[PDB]
C-alpha cells in the first residue's frame, strides 16, 4: 500500500504543484471523507487562548489544537446529552434509576456496546467505571499474585508517573523489594525509543520470574506505539500475564484486545475519546479469565442485576470484568462519554486510523522536507509504530520553540529541554491545520 | 428544650385549632426560616411519576417526595454550573486544567471548603473522589491490618449490602475465616434496632480482638442514628480503629468527625447532598493519622501539586487523606455537587437539623395520634437517635400500603412485608407535605 509521503507527492503531481504547496493540504481536506466531523466539536478561537500574543495572530481564526491526545475537544452534543439526564432527574427523580434512554442503574451498560469496535472486545469484557489508575489498581489486585519464583512486574522505563506509582505501591503491598522486583526496560545508549527485539529478549530471558507485564499501548513521551500482540504472545509464552495501559491508544490506534488474547487493560476517556476532564474510565478483561480471575475488592454493583436490589447480602458475583465494578455509575460522566462514542460510531476506527496515518504522515513529510538534518522526530518512522502523536526536538539555542508556538495559537505539549509533542487527530484536525503549523514552525526556526 | 410534639400542641393552642388541623402545618411553613430553599430545587409533578394513577390525584400538584434520603432532588443551579465548565472546555480546552473558577487539576479542592461544616473536619482531612464503596476499600486497605491477636471487623448485622460485600472481600484478601472474623451485632429478640449499651458491651468484651469497627452513621433500614462519638470512644478504648459509612448521615444529622476523634469515614453525595446519581463521593481521615496511616494504593494525584507535573517519577506523597486520591477529579461531578453545597452553605446544617427534628417529629406525632396501637414506627423515638427518615410497618393484611401510596404520588421506599421508609428533608419538604401524606395514609388505612 501507498506510503503517506508518496500519496502527498502523487497528489501534488496531479495538482501541478510542489508537494509543499498549500493546495495539497486543501485538496486532501476536500477528499477527506471525515471532513464533516470537525463540525461536531467546539474548536477554540486563537484570541481566547491564555498564552496567545494578539499582535502575532489573526483574530477569529481557529486555534491549531494539537493537544487532543491529552485533553480532547468537546463534542457539541455533550450538553444535549447532559440535559436529557438533568431533565429526567427534574421530572421523575428517583424513578430515573429504572427508566429512560439511560436508566441510571445501568447507565454504563447502556453505552458499553459503543466501545466494542473501539477496543475490539465483547460487551461482557468491557467495564466503564471509575478512573484510569483506579482501574489499574483494581485489576492488579487480582492479576498480580507474586510467588518466591515469579514476583516481578515488567514495564517500560520512564512510564507515565501514575502507572509508575501504582506499580510501586502494588509491589510494596506484597512487601517486595522495589529495585529487585520492578523491572524497567530502558532504551539503548543514544536512543529514546525501545526496539521490539530488545523487549522480547528481556521477556525471553527473564519471563519465568515475571508475574505481570504492564506496558503502555502508546508511550506518552516518545509517541511509540508498541506491538501489543507481539508483547502479549511473548509474555504468555513465559507464563506471564500481559496487560496494557491504553490511555494513549484507545480512540487513536486500532485495537483487537480479545482476538490478540490480551489478559487485561485499562484506559481513560478524556484524551482521544473526548469525554471531558476526569471522565469515566474503562477496563478490559479477556473472557477466558471470567471464572478464574475474581475481583479482589467487591461492592454491590458487582452483584448480578436481577437480585442486587433484594439486598439480602448474599453475593452473586457477575463473571468477568463487571464483577470488578464496585459502585453505582456516574450518569453525568456516562452522558459526556456517550456523546463522544456516537461520533466514533459514525466515523469508525478503521476510517479514523486511515486518516491519521495520512495526516501524521503529511506532518512528518513537511517537517523532514523543510528540515532534514536542527529538527529531530523521536517518534518511530514506521507508520505502524506510532499513532497521531509525534514527539519532536530542536537544536536552536536561542529559541524556545514551544513558547513561540503557543504565542501563535498552536496548542501542544512541551518536551524539555527544547521540544514539542503534537498530535493532530483525525476527528477534528485538518490537513490545512498541519500545513499552517509547519509554516509557523519554519518561520520560528528561521528566526 | 421543647419537644416537637409539644411545639405542635402549643402552636395549635395559639391558633385555636386541634393539633391535627391543616392550619398547624400551614403556620409551621410560614414560620419556617428555610421555606425559601424549596424554590432552589426541581420538584416532580404528580402526573409525571410512572406509578401514579391519574384518576386518584390532582394534576399539577407537586409530588410528595419523601425519597430524598436515597436520590436527592436536583438543585436548579446544577445545569448552570455544568454550563460554566462546558463553556470553558469549548473556549480554551486544555487550558481549563489550570484556569477558572474550578481549575480542573484542583476541581475537588476548589469546593472541599464547603464540606468543612457539613462533616466537621478541616480541609486537609476531607477528600472528594471516587465513589462511596470504592473509598471504603481505599481506606480499609490502610486501616485494616489484621494480626493473629487482632483481626476482626465489627459492624451491624443487616448492614447495607455494599459495605457487607466490601468487608467480606477485605477479610478474604487477608485469607481470614469470614464466620470467625466478621462480627455482626444483631438486635435482641423481638427488636429491630440496636441498644447502645449492647453495642458497648460487645466492644468492651471483644474489643481486644477487633482491628476495625466499621458502622453506618444512620442505619439505612431502621433509620437508627447511632451515637458516633460513643462508639468511637469505646472502640478506641480497646485499641480499635473506628470508621463510619456516613451515606445516610452526611447532610442529614450534624457531624463533628474531627472533634469526636473518628479515625476515618466515607460517604456518597447523591442522597441528602443532592449531587445526582453516582456523584463524586467523599472520604475523611483524622489529621492525627496524616503521617502514620499511608495510602495502600497510590496514583499521581496523591503526589504534591507543586511537583506533580514535573513527571520525574519521584513520589512526594501528600500527608493525610489527599495522599489516597489516585486520579484526576471528574469536573462534571464536581459541578453538580458544588451547586448543592452552595445551598447547604446558605442553609447551614444547624438550621437544617433544627427543621428536621420538628418536621420528622410532626410526622411522628400525626401518625401516632391517628394510629396509636396497626402502625409501628421502628425508628427510635428519641429525637437524637434518628435523622429525617422514619421506617414504618403496617398490620393491614388486605392493603399494600406502599402500592397505594405510590399510586397517589407519594415517593418513598418499600419495606417488606408491608411497610415504608419515608424521609422528609428540611431543604425542600414542607410541613404541609407531611400533613398531606398523613391524610393519604389515614385514608388508605381506613380503606
Ligand atoms: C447507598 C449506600 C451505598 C451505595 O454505595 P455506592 O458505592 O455509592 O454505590 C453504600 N453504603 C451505604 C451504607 C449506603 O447507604
Ligand atoms: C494520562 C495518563 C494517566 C492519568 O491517570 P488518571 O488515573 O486518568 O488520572 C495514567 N496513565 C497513563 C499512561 C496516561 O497517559
Amino acid at each position: 500500500l501507498e506510503l503517506p509521503a508518496d500519496t502527498v507527492q502523487r497528489i501534488a503531481a496531479e495538482l501541478k504543484c510542489h508537494p509543499t504547496d498549500e493546495r495539497v493540504a486543501l485538496h486532501l481536506d476536500e477528499e477527506d471523507k471525515l471532513r464533516h466531523f470537525r463540525e461536531c466539536f467546539y474548536i477554540p478561537k486563537i484570541q481566547d487562548l491564555p498564552p496567545v500574543d494578539l499582535s502575532l495572530v489573526n483574530k477569529d481564526e481557529n486555534a491549531i489544537y494539537f493537544l487532543g491526545n491529552s485533553l480532547g475537544l468537546q463534542p457539541k452534543m455533550v450538553k444535549t446529552y447532559l440535559e436529557e439526564e438533568l431533565d429526567k432527574w427534574a421530572k421523575i427523580a428517583a424513578y430515573g434509576h429504572e427508566v429512560g434512554k439511560r436508566p441510571w442503574i445501568t447507565g454504563d451498560e447502556s453505552i458499553v456496546g459503543l466501545m466494542k469496535d473501539i477496543v475490539g472486545a465483547n460487551e461482557k469484557e468491557i467495564a466503564l467505571m471509575n478512573a484510569l489508575t483506579v482501574n489499574l489498581h483494581l485489576l492488579m489486585l487480582s492479576f498480580f499474585k507474586p510467588t518466591p519464583k515469579r514476583y516481578k512486574i515488567l514495564l517500560e522505563a520512564k512510564a507515565f508517573p501514575s502507572d509508575h506509582y501504582a506499580i510501586e505501591s502494588q509491589l510494596q503491598l506484597h512487601g517486595l523489594n522495589i529495585e529487585e522486583s520492578m523491572r524497567m526496560i530502558k532504551p539503548r545508549e543514544g536512543e529514546e525509543t525501545l526496539r521490539i527485539e530488545d523487549i522480547l529478549e528481556v521477556i525471553e530471558k527473564e519471563g519465568d520470574s515475571i508475574a505481570v507485564i504492564l506496558f503502555s499501548g502508546v508511550h506518552f513521551y516518545t509517541g511509540q506505539h508498541f506491538n501489543i500482540p507481539a508483547i502479549t504472545k511473548a509474555g504468555q509464552a513465559k507464563g506471564c500475564y500481559v496487560g496494557f495501559d491504553l490511555a494513549h491508544a484507545v480512540g487513536n490506534v486500532e485495537l483487537y484486545l480479545h482476538d490478540w488474547g490480551v489478559d487485561f487493560a485499562c484506559w481513560c476517556s478524556y484524551k482521544y475519546l473526548n469525554a471531558g476532564a476526569g471522565g469515566i474510565a474503562g477496563a478490559f478483561i479477556h473472557e477466558k479469565h471470567a471464572h478464574t480471575i475474581k475481583p479482589a475488592l467487591v461492592g454491590w454493583f458487582g452483584h448480578e442485576l436481577s437480585t442486587r436490589f433484594k439486598m439480602d447480602n448474599k453475593l452473586q458475583l457477575i463473571p468477568g470484568v463487571c464483577g470488578f465494578r464496585i459502585s453505582n455509575p456516574p450518569i453525568l460522566l456516562v452522558c459526556s462519554l456517550h456523546a463522544s462514542l456516537e461520533i466514533f460510531k459514525q466515523a469508525t476506527m478503521k476510517a479514523l486510523r486511515k486518516k491519521s496515518v495520512l495526516l501524521t504522515g503529511y506532518l512528518e513529510y513537511l517537517i523532514k522536507h523543510n528540515y532534514g538534518k536542527v529538527v529531530n522526530i523521536i517518534t518511530p518512522s514506521h507508520v505502524e509504530e506510532r499513532g497521531c502523536q509525534l514527539t519532536i526536538t530542536f537544536s536552536v539555542p536561542n529559541k524556545d520553540v514551544f513558547q513561540e508556538l503557543e504565542k501563535r495559537g498552536v496548542v501542544c505539549d512541551k518536551r524539555n529541554p527544547n521540544g514539542i509533542r503534537v498530535a493532530p487527530v483525525p476527528l477534528y484536525n485538518s490537513f490545512h491545520d498541519v500545513y499552517k503549523f509547519t509554516n509557523l514552525l519554519t518561520s520560528i526556526l528561521d528566526s
